[PDB]
């Protein structure tokens, strides 16, 4: 196809919730666009100081319905300055007042089957507080220097994607209702015009279809951040005590 001049603002919103392949979604989302996604390691790695800024929106979020929600929605844009998508926490849950800024963004909702997810959640963002694991993941947290406003962050933003005022952490229960209920409002609340819905593995056409544009020539649809990895780089942060030191070892991941 025909090279054309894409604009840099936000072009898609995905509402998908972690460990629903939104950093491969981030990683094809760049490929495509030449342009940085956001996504949660966007945060880890190249702006820890957006951690304040993002709990701060979201402290003052109850009150979006107006003169407040102006207020509001300029943070919001200037998160997002410079980035062509997003993805992930702690955007996704503001998927809604993304489509009011973005009236011409499109909206993708990354889904997969929900023990995998809680699975997947478990291993890597959400373990339960008695699960030995959560020990190593904070000492690794520690290397890269995410502290107790990281955590607080990662639980707010989940209680503000799930509309809940607290949430009990550890019951799986109330873990996967949440899952079900936020994908079906999803899917209830955007126009389906205005929605792609991808399951992991459905890869690059629908996608690339639903965006206009062609499929990256010889480039195969990104696997990456299965909890697997993401294991192993806790033990190498662990092991070296340096993001530096390993961080080449990681490449589509970081
Ligand atoms: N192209 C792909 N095909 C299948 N699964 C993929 C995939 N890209 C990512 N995943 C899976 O999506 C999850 C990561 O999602 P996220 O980036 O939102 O945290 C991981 O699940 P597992 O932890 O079950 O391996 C990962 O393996
Ligand atoms: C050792 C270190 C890598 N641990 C950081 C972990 C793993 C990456 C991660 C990703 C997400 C969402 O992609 C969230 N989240 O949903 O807040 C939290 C975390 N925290
Ligand atoms: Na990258």
């Amino acid at each position: 196809g025909a090279m054309i001049e894409s604009s840099t603002t936000i072009q898609v919103i995905s509402a998908g919730l972690p460990r629903t392949g939104t950093k491969s979604l981030k990683n094809a989302l760049e490929i495509i666009y030449h342009k940085p996604c956001y996504h949660m390691f966007e945060i880890i790695f190249n702006k820890q100081s957006d951690i304040i800024k993002w709990q701060n929106l979201i402290h003052d979020s109850h009150m979006i319905t107006t003169t407040k929600t102006i207020a509001i929605y300029d943070k919001l844009k200037e998160l997002l300055d410079g980035y062509i998508a997003t993805t992930d926490l702690p955007t996704c849950g503001f998927y809604k007042d993304l489509m009011n800024i973005y009236p011409n963004a499109k909206v993708l909702l990354t889904i997969r089957d929900k023990y995998d997810w809680l699975h997947s959640l478990r291993k890597v963002v959400l373990p339960k507080s008695n699960d030995p694991w959560k020990l190593k993941i904070e000492e690794g947290d520690k290397v890269l220097g995410l502290n107790s406003d990281f955590y607080k962050l990662t639980e707010d933003s989940l209680k503000f994607a799930f509309q809940k005022d607290d949430l009990n952490f550890d019951d799986d229960q109330v873990l996967l209702e949440c899952y079900d209920e936020y994908n079906r409002l999803v899917q209830e609340t955007v126009p389906s015009d205005r929605l792609l819905v991808l399951r992991l593995g459905d890869g690059w056409e629908p996608l690339c279809k639903f965006l206009n544009v062609e499929i990256p020539n010889g480039i195969d649809y990104p696997c990456v951040n299965s909890h697997h990895q993401m294991t192993q780089l806790t033990e190498q942060l662990i092991k070296y005590k340096s993001l530096d030191a390993i961080i080449h070892m990681f490449p589509d991941l970081i």
